[PDB]
C-alpha cells in the first residue's frame, strides 16, 4: 500500500527492468504491496494483474527493495554472483536506489524453530556451503576486530543526552572497553579457525522457511540479507549463529526483544550442528578415523564458543552506535547490556 | 618492467585477493611486468615464481587491471559474464581496479576479421552476447541517448590550435543537428530486436586463444564489455561490420588506416549473419529455404542502416576525445573519416 511517489517508480522500473508482460504493462495495472516499512530497506511486493499472461521467462512477482537512507559495488557485485550460483535471490534489476529481486514465496523462521534438529542441521549445511564460496573480495580476516574497533572509537566519542541513555552507556563503559576488546583480540589470535566466506548475520529473521519444501528434511531453507558478509573466522560465523539462538526479536513491547542465556544451544546441540556442518564443508571428513573425528570436533566447539565472544562483543558495540543514529523503535541500549551480560557470563563459562 | 609505487600496491592486491601460494607470497618472490601502460585501464601480468608451486586450483598467472584516470553497473555486469564463462574469471574486485583471470592469446588484426572461420565465430558469440539476460534497464536508450551526449559536448567544444579549429569547423558544417534527427528518422522506421549489445566490437576487443588457432569453432573470446548495454541488436552488427574498415594498428600519425573498400560484401554479410541466426535462435535453422531469405535479406537492410549510427555516433565520439584523451591518436582525423563513412554509406544505401 506505498505512497503515490515510489509505487509510480516501483512502475516505472518494473517496466523497464523486467521483461515479458512486463514492459508493455500500464500503470493502471500496476500491483506493489508494502512488506517493511522505514527509512532504510523498505521492502513491496510488486506483480502483474493475475488477468494477465506472462510471455514467457519474466515472474508474476518480484520484490523491489529500496536502499532508503561504494561499498555498494561489493554488496552489488556480492548479491549478483550469489543469484548466478543460485545461493540467493536471482537478480532481475540494479539501479541506484535499490534493487529488483526475485519473489520467494517463504517466511521467515522464529527464535525457537532455530534449536528443532532438522532446522538446525540443514542451516549447518547451507552455513558450509556458503562457506565453500569462492569471491572476489579481500581474503584477509581483518573485518571482525576492523570492524569491532571502528564500533569502539565511535562507541567512545559519542554522547547521549536523555537520561536513561546516559546512564546505560555509563555502565558500559565501566567495563573497561578498550581493555577488553585487547584481552578478547589475544584470546582468539591464539584461536585458531580457518578465514573462510561468511554470512556473518546468520539469524532467524535472515534464514527463509521455502514454501513447498517443509516436508524436505535437508532441502528447505535459504540464508538471505548478505550485507554483512565477508571472509572472516569462521568461528565467529557459527559462534555468532549460535548465540542467535538465546535472542527473540519479535517481542512486541520494549525494549522490544527477549534474552535468554538458557537457549543457547547445549554441548549435545552444537555437535549436532557441526555434526552436519563438518561433512559439508569438506570431503575426506565422513571416514576420518572415529578417533580424529572426535578431536576435531572438540577443538571446533572451543573454537566457535571462544569467538561467540566476539559476537557478543560486536554486536554489542554495534547496537550502542545504532542507539545513536538509529530511529526505528528499539531497546537498543537494553539490548547492548544483554549482550554484555552474555559475553561475562560466557566468559565465566570458558574460564577464560 | 613497472615504477616503485606500484609494484607493491600490486603485491598487497595480489596476496590479499588471491587463495594458495599467493598468500603467503614475500614481496620479493612478487613478478610484475607491463602489458599495457597509459593513463586509464592500465594492464600488467603478475605471476608466481617459476619455482613456486601453486597449492590449490589458484591461478599461476593473473591480469591486473588499474582504473586509473557506470561504477557498479560495469562490476557487476563483469562478475555476472565471469560467472557464465563469457568473461574472464574474475579474481579481485577493488575501488582502484581488479584482477582477473590472465588468458594466454593475442588480439586480432583488422585482416582476420573476414576470415570465414573467424566472422562465423565472431558471429557466433555476438550471437550468444545477445541472449544474455542482465540486471540492466532494457529500454533503449543508449544510442541516441549517447549521441546526444557528445553531439552536446560537441558544440560545447572549443579547440586551441589552429588545425583543431579547421577540423571541427568542417565537421560542424554537416549541421551535426539536423543530421542527428535525419538518422533517427532512418532508424526509427527500421525493426531491430533490442539486446544485450557489446557495442565495440572490434578486432582490438576479440582474443585469439593461444592453442587453438585450429579450432575451427572455438578459438575466440569476446572482452572489454565497457559500452555493453540493452540496444539495437542492428547497431552491435552494423558496428562491427564497420570495423572491417579501420586499422589501428598504423604506426604513422593519425594512428590509423580507413579503407572503405574492405567493407564486407553482400557475401561476406551474408555469410557472418548465416552464422549469427542460427546462435541467435535455435529453431532458425529449420525455417524454409525460402523464409531464410526473407529473414536474411531482412537483416541486411537492418544492419546497414544501424551501421550509420556507428559512423555517427563515434565520430562524434573521437571530436570529444581529440579533446580530452591523452592517449596519442589523430582522433580528429577518424572523426572525419568516419563522417566521410557515414555520408558514402548514406549514398550507398540511397537513404
Ligand atoms: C517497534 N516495533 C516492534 C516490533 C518489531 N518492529 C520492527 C523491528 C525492530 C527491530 C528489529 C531488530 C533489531 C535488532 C536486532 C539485532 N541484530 C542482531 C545482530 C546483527 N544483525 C546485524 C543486525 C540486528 C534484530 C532485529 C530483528 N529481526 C526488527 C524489527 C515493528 C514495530
Ligand atoms: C606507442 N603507440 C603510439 C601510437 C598509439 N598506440 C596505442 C593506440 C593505438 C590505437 C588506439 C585506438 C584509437 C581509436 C579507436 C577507435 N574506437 C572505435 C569505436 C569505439 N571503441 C569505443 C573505442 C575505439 C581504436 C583504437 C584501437 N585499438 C588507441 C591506442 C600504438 C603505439
Amino acid at each position: 500500500q506505498p505512497e503515490p511517489r515510489t509505487r509510480r517508480r516501483a512502475y516505472l522500473w518494473c517496466k523497464e527492468f523486467l521483461p515479458g508482460a512486463w514492459r508493455g504493462l500500464r500503470e493502471d495495472e500496476f500491483h506493489i504491496s508494502v512488506i517493511r516499512g522505514g527509512l532504510s530497506n523498505m521492502l513491496f511486493q510488486c506483480s502483474l494483474p493475475d488477468t494477465t499472461a506472462t510471455l514467457g521467462d519474466e515472474p508474476r512477482k518480484v520484490l523491489l527493495r529500496l536502499y532508503g537512507a561504494e561499498a555498494m559495488v561489493l554488496e552489488s557485485v556480492m548479491f549478483a554472483i550469489l543469484a548466478e550460483r543460485s545461493l540467493g535471490p536471482k537478480l532481475y534489476g540494479i539501479f541506484p536506489q535499490g534493487r529488483l529481486e526475485q519473489f520467494i514465496p517463504s517466511r521467515r523462521l522464529d527464535t525457537e524453530e532455530l534449536s528443532l534438529p532438522d532446522i538446525s542441521a540443514e542451516i549447518a549445511e547451507k552455513m558450509a556451503t556458503f562457506h565453500g564460496m569462492k569471491m572476489p573480495f579481500n581474503k584477509e580476516p581483518k573485518w571482525l576486530f576492523g570492524t569491532m574497533e571502528k564500533y569502539l572509537k565511535e562507541v567512545l566519542r559519542i554522547k547521549f543526552t536523555e537520561e536513561s541513555r546516559i546512564k546505560k552507556l555509563h555502565k558500559l563503559l565501566s567495563y573497561n572497553l578498550p581493555l577488553e576488546l585487547e584481552n578478547l583480540r589475544s584470546l582468539l589470535e591464539s584461536t585458531p579457525s580457518p578465514v573462510v566466506f561468511c554470512h556473518n548475520d546468520c539469524q532467524e529473521g535472515n534464514i527463509l522457511l521455502l514454501e513447498g519444501r517443509e516436508n524436505s528434511e535437508k532441502q528447505k531453507l535459504m540464508l538471505i540479507d548478505f550485507e554483512y558478509s565477508s571472509y572472516n573466522y569462521r568461528g565467529f560465523d557459527i559462534g555468532n549463529h549460535f548465540c542467535e539462538w538465546m535472542y527473540d526479536y519479535s517481542y512486541e513491547k520494549y525494549p522490544f526483544f527477549r534474552a535468554n542465556i538458557r537457549k543457547y544451544p547445549t554441548k549435545k546441540q552444537q555437535l549436532h550442528f557441526i555434526s552436519s556442518y563438518l561433512p559439508a564443508f569438506q570431503n575426506d571428513f565422513e571416514n576420518l578415523s572415529t578417533e580424529e573425528k572426535s578431536i576435531i570436533k572438540e577443538e571446533m566447539l572451543l573454537e566457535v564458543n571462544r569467538f561467540a565472544l566476539a559476537s557478543h562483543f560486536l554486536w554489542g558495540l554495534w547496537s550502542i552506535v545504532q542507539a545513536k543514529i538509529s530511529s526505528i523503535e528499539f531497546g537498543y541500549m537494553d539490548y547492548a547490556q544483554a549482550r554484555f551480560d552474555a559475553y561475562f557470563h560466557q566468559k565465566r563459562k570458558l574460564g577464560v
